[PDB]
RNA sequence: GCUGAGAAGCAAAAGGAGGAAUCCGCCCGAGGAGGGGCUCGCGUCUGAUUAGCUAGUUGGUGAGGUAAUAGCUUACCAAGGCG
């Protein structure tokens, strides 16, 4: 597999450097955006997928030079998952790629809008405000505040996890505007 | 590069964008285009019921000064200069 990193730094332009890749963008939506242009040996996503969000830096690796001259000119300007990826060229490529995705594949965890995002939370907010609130609303799995880790005030950010897709969809839209107590708490989906 | 006969000395810099590639820059020079600053020949209204004017005035040198020549400025010398 090394094999297919080595033959395209012999073969020198095989190279195509993608950047400002997306969040929800993987290694096979990788390859088929990038495969219309010609035959991918391999394609190389960077780990920042800790979730599902990525690096928005990776490597494709065609057969030939001119399939990679291709991709460069007409992939530039496309949109895949909401963000646009620039196809410039690229340092030989590096297909690490088989490693990088079984951690992908490992390290996501958390899947579809079921975890709702804390925004204007009052320093007086509580962890068991927060509870109160996830609980009272429809029914429920988790509360955190995100509070300062050098020393630990709330620094009002913080996270809910529901039950319901369906709740996180009506917290979202019932929250939002939502006065608690002193400031005006934003919430998203995330 | 500059000062100076040479001797000698003196003088500059800035990072930013981008993954890179590179691009926009910055500092010191050398040209060019264009834009300015000066100088001069010639042309540029009437009145003699206005006939003398001009003393930094017109020259010269020295010292300064200007981006640059220059009474541009100043001290001294010459008495010029316009009609």
């Amino acid at each position: 597999s090394s094999t297919a990193s080595s033959s395209s730094d012999g073969e020198g332009a095989r190279r195509l450097y993608v950047g400002n890749i997306p969040r929800n963008l993987n290694n096979d939506e990788l390859r088929t955006i990038v495969e219309e242009h010609g035959a991918i040996e391999i394609a190389e996503v960077m780990y920042d997928k800790y979730s599902g969000r990525s690096r928005r830096f990776g490597f494709v690796t065609m057969k030939t030079v001119e399939d990679a001259n291709a991709v460069i000119e007409k992939l530039n300007d496309t949109e895949i998952g909401g963000r646009k990826i620039k196809v410039n060229i690229t340092e030989k490529p590096l297909e690490g790629m088989d490693i990088a995705t079984t951690q992908a594949e490992d390290s996501q965890f958390v899947e579809s809008p079921y975890k709702v995002y804390i925004g204007n939370l009052a320093k007086t907010v509580t962890n068991e405000l927060l509870k109160d609130f996830f609980s009272e609303k429809g029914k429920v799995l988790g509360a955190k505040v995100q509070r300062t880790p050098g020393t630990s005030k709330s620094n009002g950010f913080g996270f809910v996890s529901f039950s319901s897709e369906e709740e996180v969809e009506a917290a979202i839209q019932a929250l939002n505007n939502s006065v608690l107590e002193g400031q005006k708490i934003r919430v998203n989906k995330a």
